[PDB]
């Protein structure tokens, strides 16, 4: 009985803990680390700071609340903290919802993935969240507009040891619509699309990028030949200024070995070009690649890339299978080869993209197309431990006292307890773990 407070009170000590600590390591890390200080990071940062004040002016206040079954604190307080919670709460998911709205500007910018947003601009709109956050939180409770009128709730707002958050139904309804369900509805729909253009991105270009490597920088090959970007064959003298004059000669200036991303798709292009007229003068390599669609005709060129035409006119099988449209079949006889027993993780996604037509082995490879998954799983873990507390507002308009105190307070805690998951989401960033295991002194 009670001795079951002191161990509830360590595990809500432990998540008062575990909420203060990651989000200050998420904090030092971005405000330490001149690699991390990016726009999105900015908006990150505001995250972090409406979860740290949730760890230190929310939670425990609420835990002793809970333990202590009073509150102690006394009325003004009370309303402080309440008003606090609320903010936090507000400033957490707007800040969500400005996250998706720029990076559907910066994935849809012909300045890819900047930030239509310089870093000065970005505190400004930071500011300007946590100014109407608190203007639409503070104000009402502030001015009361929130109470109710009836006895139950007159005597708890006068009595001081009792801080239950009775509202008024036009509050309730009004209230969880502005701070939660619109920027909710904005932040779903707008990240919906962010992920349609990310996919849209997808082609073969990225493919080869994927599968081969984009390499900035002259390097020897396998067989000892000088190449550079994705496998783009330079010159196979042994002379190293010979492969520079080629990639001058190509590039069209003075590189000294070095080239820019854009420079390589340049080349890229070019060799896909020829790969295509290659095929198409092959006499068995020509009839398949012209019955297939434009994503497994991508997926013969990866080929193509990887062995050369002859390498791939030797899979007379599977070729004869694939201009039948027999995927499955075609699939069987082709992770058969010496190419899957050697490179088998690429032939896994070039061989599934024979199998299904579309990009889908190759989502989420990219480095900037993981970083939208961890922003989208940091937007969907604040929807699934929010949605259930203010759906219960809701019904509780409705129809009140449907669904019991105690479980309306553990949806509340589920809702507190995820401002220490974020922290944890960003170590899927190898720049974040990085960042981390430095500070952490390893
Ligand atoms: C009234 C009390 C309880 C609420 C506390 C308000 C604090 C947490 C709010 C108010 C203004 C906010 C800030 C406003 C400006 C930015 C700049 C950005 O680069 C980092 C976050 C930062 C610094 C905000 C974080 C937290 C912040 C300081
Ligand atoms: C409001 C009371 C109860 C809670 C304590 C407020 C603390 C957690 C808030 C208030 C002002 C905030 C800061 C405001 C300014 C910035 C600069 C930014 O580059 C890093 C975070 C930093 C340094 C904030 C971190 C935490 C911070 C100090
Ligand atoms: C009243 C309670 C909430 C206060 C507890 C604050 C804890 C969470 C604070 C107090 C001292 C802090 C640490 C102090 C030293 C560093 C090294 C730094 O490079 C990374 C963060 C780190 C590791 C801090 C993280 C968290 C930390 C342990
Ligand atoms: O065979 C056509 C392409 O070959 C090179 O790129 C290959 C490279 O030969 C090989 O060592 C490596 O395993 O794969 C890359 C591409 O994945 C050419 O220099 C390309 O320009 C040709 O199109
Ligand atoms: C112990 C209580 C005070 N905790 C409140 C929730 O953590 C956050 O609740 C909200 C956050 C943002 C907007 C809100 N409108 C409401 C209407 C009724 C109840 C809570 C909220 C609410
Ligand atoms: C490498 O960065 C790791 C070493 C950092 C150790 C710093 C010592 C922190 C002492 C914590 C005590 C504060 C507790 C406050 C409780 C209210």
């Amino acid at each position: 009985d009670e001795v079951w407070v002191v161990g509830m009170g360590i595990v809500m000590s432990l998540i008062v803990l575990a909420i203060v600590f990651g989000n200050v390591l998420v904090i030092t890390a971005i405000a330490k680390f001149e690699r991390l200080q990016t726009v999105t990071n900015y908006f990150i940062t505001s995250l972090a700071c409406a979860d740290l004040v949730m760890g230190l002016a929310v939670v425990p206040f609420g835990a002793a609340h809970i333990l202590m079954k009073m509150w102690t604190f006394g009325n003004f307080w009370c309303e402080f903290w309440t008003s606090i919670d609320v903010l936090c709460v507000t400033a957490s998911i707007e800040t969500l919802c400005v996250i998706a709205v720029d990076r559907y500007f910066a994935i849809t910018s012909p300045f890819k993935y900047q930030s239509l947003l310089t870093k000065n601009k970005a505190r400004v709109i930071i500011l300007m969240v946590w100014i109407v956050s608190g203007l639409t939180s503070f104000l009402p409770i502030q001015m009361h507009w929130y109470r109710a009128t009836h006895q139950e709730a007159i005597n708890c707002y006068a009595e001081e040891t009792c801080c239950d958050f009775f509202t008024n139904q036009a509050y309730a309804i009004a209230s969880s619509i502005v701070s939660f369900y619109v920027p909710l509805v904005i932040m779903v729909f707008v990240y919906s699309r962010v992920f349609q253009e990310a996919k849209r991105q997808l082609n073969i270009f990225e493919m080869l990028r994927i599968d081969e490597g984009l390499r900035l920088k002259i390097y020897k090959d396998t067989e000892g030949y000088y190449t550079i970007g994705i496998g783009h064959l330079l010159t196979k003298s042994p002379s190293l200024n010979a492969a520079k004059s080629e990639l001058d000669k190509a590039i069209g200036r003075n590189t000294n070995g070095v080239i820019t991303k854009d420079e390589a798709e340049k080349l890229f292009n070019q060799d896909v070009d020829a790969a295509v007229r290659g095929i198409l003068r092959n006499a068995k390599l020509k009839p398949v690649y012209d019955s297939l669609d434009a994503v497994r005709r991508a997926a013969l060129i990866n080929m193509v890339f990887q062995m050369g035409e002859t390498g791939v006119a030797g899979f007379t099988n599977s070729l004869r299978m694939l201009q039948q449209k027999r995927w499955d079949e075609a699939a069987v006889n082709l992770a058969k080869s010496r190419w899957y027993n050697q490179t088998p993780n690429r032939a896994k996604r070039v061989i599934t993209t024979f199998r299904t037509g579309t990009w889908d082995a190759y989502k989420f490879c990219l480095k900037e197309h993981k970083a939208l998954k961890t922003l989208g799983i940091i937007m969907g873990t604040f929807t699934l431990c929010w949605l259930p507390f203010f759906i219960v507002n809701i019904v509780h308009v409705i129809q009140d006292n449907l669904i019991r105190k105690e479980v309306y307070i553990l949806l509340n805690w589920i809702g507190y307890v995820n401002s220490g998951f974020n922290p944890l989401i960003y170590c899927r960033s190898p720049d974040f773990r990085i960042a981390f295991q430095e500070l952490l002194c390893l």
